[PDB]
C-alpha cells in the first residue's frame, strides 16, 4: 500500500516544476487563462512573480503538485492507495482523487489564496519539542488564550497562530519551558488555521458551495479530522480546514495503522517526507 502526499507552504521554490508546463501545455494554459498570469513563469523565472506571495505560493504549488502526480502516475503506472495534502496540499489531493478536475482545484487556490494573502496583523510560530497535549497546557497556564494551534506537524512539532503580539509573548513563555528545543516565528503576516480565519473561512465556504463536487476515486484523509472523507460532507470538510488545525501527525498515523504504508512526497521539497519520518519514528 502507497500513499501521495502533497506539500503546502513553504516548499515552492524558484524551478519547482520545471519542465512539466510543456509537458501538459493545456493545463498550464488553462492555468495561465484562470490566473491572469504566466504559471511557468511564476514557479521558474527569477525575474517573474515572487512564489513566496501566497496569492501566488497556492497556485504555483497547487499546479506543480497536479503535474507532478499526474506525470507520477503515468510513469509508475500506480495511481495510489490514499491521498493527503499539507493544508494547500490537500487540494491535491481531492483533486487527485477525483473531487473535481484541475481547473476547479485552481479556481478554489486563486481564492484560497487571495482571501489568505490580505490576512493581516497575524503570525505563526513553529514550537519544537513539546506534545500538542503539553502546547495546550503552557499557552493556558500563561494566559495566552488568543492563540490556536494551527498545526500538528509531528508528535513534537506544533505550529501556533494568532495576532503578532501574541507570538511574541509566546516566545518567551515557549524558551523558558522545559523540553522545547526551538522557537521559530514563521514568514507570515496572518494567523492561519486559527479562529483569525473566521470570516475568510466563511467567503470561501460559499465559494465551495458555489461548485459541484465529484465522488473519490481515492479515499483522501482530511486535514481536519485526519480521517478519510466521508463522502457526503466533502464540501463542509474542506470548508472547515481554512480555520481549523492541520492535523497532520494524525493524518499520517491513521496511514500506518492502514497496513504496510509507503509515502510518497508528490510536489516541490522533502518537507513532508521529513515530518513523515519523525512521526514514523
Ligand atoms: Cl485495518
Amino acid at each position: 500500500m502507497i500513499t501521495y502526499v502533497f506539500p503546502g507552504q513553504g516548499s515552492q521554490q524558484k524551478g519547482m516544476g520545471q519542465g512539466l508546463f510543456e509537458q501538459y501545455q493545456h493545463l498550464t494554459d488553462q492555468a495561465d487563462q484562470i490566473l491572469g498570469y504566466s504559471i511557468e513563469k511564476l514557479c521558474t523565472e527569477k525575474s517573474y512573480l515572487d512564489v513566496n506571495h501566497t496569492e501566488y505560493t497556492q497556485p504555483a504549488l497547487y499546479v506543480v503538485n497536479a503535474l507532478s502526480y499526474l506525470k507520477r502516475v503515468e510513469e509508475t503506472g500506480r495511481k495510489p492507495d490514499f491521498a493527503a495534502g499539507h493544508s494547500l496540499g490537500e487540494y491535491n489531493a481531492l483533486m487527485a482523487a477525483g473531487a473535481f478536475d484541475f481547473e476547479t482545484g485552481l479556481r478554489l487556490v486563486k481564492k484560497r489564496g487571495e482571501l489568505m494573502g490580505r490576512i493581516t496583523g497575524g503570525g505563526m510560530a513553529a514550537v519544537i519539542g513539546l506534545s500538542k497535549e503539553q502546547v495546550t497546557a503552557v499557552l493556558e497556564e500563561h494566559r495566552l488564550y488568543d492563540i490556536d494551534v494551527a498545526n500538528e506537524n509531528t508528535p513534537q512539532q506544533i505550529v501556533i497562530s494568532g495576532p503578532k503580539k501574541e507570538i511574541e509573548k509566546a516566545r518567551a513563555v515557549f524558551e523558558n519551558t522545559k523540553d522545547v528545543k526551538l522557537f521559530h516565528p514563521l514568514n507570515v503576516s496572518g494567523a492561519f488555521h486559527s479562529r483569525y480565519m473566521n470570516e475568510a473561512k466563511q467567503v470561501f465556504k460559499q465559494y465551495i458551495d458555489s461548485f459541484q463536487f465529484a465522488p473519490l476515486a481515492i479515499p483522501v484523509i482530511s486535514n481536519v479530522y485526519a480521517e478519510p472523507y466521508h463522502q457526503d460532507r466533502l464540501k463542509d470538510t474542506l470548508s472547515e480546514q481554512m480555520d481549523n488545525t492541520v492535523k497532520w501527525t494524525d493524518s499520517i498515523r491513521f496511514l500506518m495503522g492502514r497496513g504496510e504504508m509507503e509515502f510518497a512526497e508528490i510536489g516541490p521539497g522533502t518537507v513532508l517526507t521529513g515530518l513523515i519520518h519523525r512521526i514514523k519514528n
